[PDB]
C-alpha cells in the first residue's frame, strides 16, 4: 500500500547489483583482517582491486557509487586503526576525488554506500566487521530509507497544497504512513541492537578522514535525509544557530536532489508557518482547516514516535550522547505544539 516505495528501492538495488570492480569476493575478507588488526594486510587487500590507472571511461553514476562502496569499507577500517587512509595507500588519494567528481557526492563511503547500496545476501553484503549487529544496524536502515525519500517528495508535494482543501488532510495522512517506517526502524534497533556492541565495535569504524585538504565524516544514519524533510516542514526559518548547523553539517552527504530540495526552501517559510498562517486566515470553524491541522498534528507525532526512543537509544549506547539529539527532540515538540495551540 506504500507504493511509492518501490520506485526509490528500484534505484537503490541498481548500485546494489553493481560490481563494476569485480571486488565481491575480496571485500568479504574485510572482517577478518580487521579482528585480526592486519593493517598491512587491508592495504594488500584494497591495492588487489583499486584502480591504479584512472576510472574506466565507461562508467555512470551507478559504477562509480558502487566502487566508493567497495573501497569505502577499507576507509573506515584504515582510520579505525588510527591510519590516514589517503597516507597509508599510495594513489588512493585521486581515485576518491574522481569518484566524487562521478556521483558528486563526498570523496568517502556514505550511509547510502553501506545500507541500500550495500546488496544483502550473505555471500555478497560489505560488512566492516562482519558482527550480527552490524547487519542488524544496516537492515535497520533498509527498513525506512526508501520511505523517506517518498516522504520527502510528499511533503514537497503536501507545501503547494492549501489547508482549505480536503487533498491537505489526505497528503498530510498518506505522509504520516511513510514516516512511519522511521518508527518501525528504531523499533527494529531496540530488539536487535546491543547498545554496547555498537558503542565499543561498531561505532570505531566511523571516525572522520581527511581527504583533499578537509575532514570528511563517516557513515551514519544521522545521515538520512530526514533533516531535509523536516527543513521543508517545520526548520527552514529557525534562528536556532546549533541547529542550523547540523543541518549544514551533514547537507554535503545527502544526494544531489536533496541537497538542492533544501536550498530551494531555505529562503522561505516552512510548511506549518504557511498552514498555520492560512488557519488564523480563514478559521477553524472550515471543516478542512480543522481536519488538515488534525492530520498535520499526526505527522509531528510520528515524527516525536521516532525521535524520542532513538534518543534513548543513544543515551544508552554513550552510557556504555551528544547534545544536539536532546535539542532537536526540543524542537521537534514546540513545533507541534504550535499545530496543537492552531486547533
Ligand atoms: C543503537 C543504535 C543507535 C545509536 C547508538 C544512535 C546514535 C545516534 C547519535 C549519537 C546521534 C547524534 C549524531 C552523532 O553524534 O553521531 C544520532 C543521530 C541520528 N540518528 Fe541514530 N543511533 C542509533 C540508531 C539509529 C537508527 C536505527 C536510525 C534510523 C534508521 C537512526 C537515525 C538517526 C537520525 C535520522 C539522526 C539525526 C538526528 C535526528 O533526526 O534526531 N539512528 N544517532
Ligand atoms: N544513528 C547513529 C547510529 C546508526 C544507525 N544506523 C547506522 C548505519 C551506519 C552507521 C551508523 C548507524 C549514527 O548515525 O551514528
Amino acid at each position: 500500500t506504500l507504493d511509492r516505495v518501490g520506485v526509490f528501492a528500484a534505484t537503490h538495488a541498481a548500485v546494489a547489483a553493481s560490481d563494476p570492480l569485480q571486488a565481491r569476493a575480496l571485500v568479504l575478507q574485510l572482517p577478518g583482517l580487521n579482528r585480526n588488526k592486519d593493517v598491512p594486510g587491508i592495504v594488500g587487500l584494497l591495492r588487489e582491486f583499486l584502480p591504479v590507472r584512472g576510472l574506466p571511461s565507461g562508467w555512470g553514476f551507478v559504477e562509480a557509487a558502487a566502487a566508493m562502496r567497495d573501497i569505502g569499507f577499507f576507509l573506515g577500517s584504515l582510520k579505525r586503526h588510527g591510519h590516514e587512509p589517503a597516507e597509508v595507500v599510495p594513489g588512493l588519494e585521486p581515485v576518491l576525488l574522481d569518484l566524487a567528481r562521478a556521483t558528486n557526492l563526498p570523496p568517502r563511503e556514505t550511509l547510502l554506500h553501506v545500507t541500500v547500496w550495500n546488496p544483502t545476501a550473505a555471500d555478497a553484503q560489505r560488512s566492516y566487521t562482519g558482527l550480527p549487529d552490524e547487519a542488524h544496524l544496516l537492515e535497520s536502515v533498509r527498513i525506512s530509507m526508501a520511505a523517506l525519500e517518498a516522504a520527502i517528495a510528499l511533503t514537497v508535494e503536501l507545501f503547494d497544497v492549501s489547508l482549505r482543501s480536503p487533498e491537505f488532510a489526505q497528503r498530510s495522512d498518506e505522509l504520516e504512513a511513510y514516516l512511519q517506517k522511521m518508527v518501525e526502524s528504531i523499533v527494529y534497533a531496540y530488539r536487535f541492537i546491543s547498545p554496547q556492541v555498537f558503542y565499543d565495535e561498531l561505532r570505531p569504524f566511523y571516525e572522520p578522514i581527511r581527504v583533499g585538504g578537509q575532514s570528511y565524516l563517516g557513515p551514519g544514519a544521522v545521515e538520512m535525509p530526514l533533516f531535509v524533510l523536516e527543513h521543508v516542514l517545520w526548520g527552514s526559518q529557525s534562528d536556532d544557530q546549533t541547529y542550523r548547523e547540523f543541518k549544514e553539517t551533514y547537507l554535503p552527504y545527502v544526494l544531489p536532489a536533496y541537497r538542492a530540495v533544501y536550498a530551494r526552501f531555505s529562503g522561505e517559510p516552512a510548511l506549518i508557518d504557511r498552514a498555520l498562517d492560512e488557519a488564523r486566515a480563514v478559521g477553524t470553524r472550515d471543516e478542512h482547516v480543522r481536519a488538515g491541522l488534525t492530520a498535520l498534528e499526526r505527522v509531528f507525532k510520528v515524527l516525536l514516535r521516532f525521535r524520542a526512543p532513538h534518543l534513548k537509544l543513544a543515551e544508552r549506547a554513550y552510557e556504555v550522547a551528544p547534545s544536539m539529539l536532546g535539542e532537536l527532540l526540543t524542537l521537534t515538540y514546540a513545533a507541534r505544539s504550535r499545530v496543537r495551540a492552531a486547533l
